């Protein structure tokens, strides 16, 4: 197994890096694996934003 990496965003709100960071690290674990790293996508407002990319690799 290697890492997978992944994008999600959303359309419907704006959201700040805290949320984001933790729809990554949740959505890794529910793959049986952890967070690496990540970056936002689509910065909103003054400091929101609509997604993340991220990768998650094996426990």
């Amino acid at each position: 197994e290697a890492c997978k990496f992944l994008h999600q965003e959303r359309m419907d709100v704006c959201e700040t890096h805290l949320h984001w960071h933790t729809v990554a690290k949740e959505t890794c674990s529910e793959k049986s694996t952890n967070l690496h790293d990540y970056g936002m996508l689509l910065p909103c407002g003054i400091d929101k934003f609509r997604g993340v990319e991220f990768v998650c690799c094996p426990l």
